[PDB]
């Protein structure tokens, strides 16, 4: 519930000169354990990075290089049922498009299980992270 295994991968909060800070509040946050996955979203190599952290919010900015088959990769990590993570954050998923975005996630999304960070994140988005990750928002 009150899970401290938060890992990201790919991009992420750094601040790519979003011009706001350096988005301190994502990486400790609430001072949990705080690990990379990775680049890319390989969440095969990242299951054996889910016995390092066993993440309950698996992160990854990935923007599209993950591909709707690591998309549905992590669909596989939860429906792994062995290995925690039933909730994703899919940091970039594309570019710049939320409102009337992509028929990627329309469907993918129809689930939605995850959610999706905007295409200049913030850590508002992160403060969801911890939000609906959690358990519920």
């Amino acid at each position: 519930m009150e899970k401290k295994t938060i890992v990201l991968g790919v991009i992420g909060s750094d601040c790519h000169a979003v011009g706001n800070k350096i988005l301190d509040h994502s990486f400790t946050n609430a001072g949990f354990n705080v690990v990379n996955i990775g680049v890319l979203s390989s969440q095969e190599d990242f299951i054996n990075a889910a016995i390092e952290t066993k993440a309950d919010l698996i992160c990854v900015s990935s923007l599209y290089g993950q591909g709707e088959i690591d998309c549905k990769g992590l669909r596989e990590k939860c429906d792994e049922a062995g290995l925690k993570g039933i909730k994703l954050f899919v940091g970039g998923n594309i570019v710049v498009g939320k409102q009337n975005w992509p028929d990627v996630e329309q469907r993918f999304k129809a689930m939605g299980f995850d959610r999706v960070y905007p295409p200049g994140t913030s850590p508002e988005t992160t403060i969801a992270d911890m939000k609906e990750v959690l358990g519920v928002e």
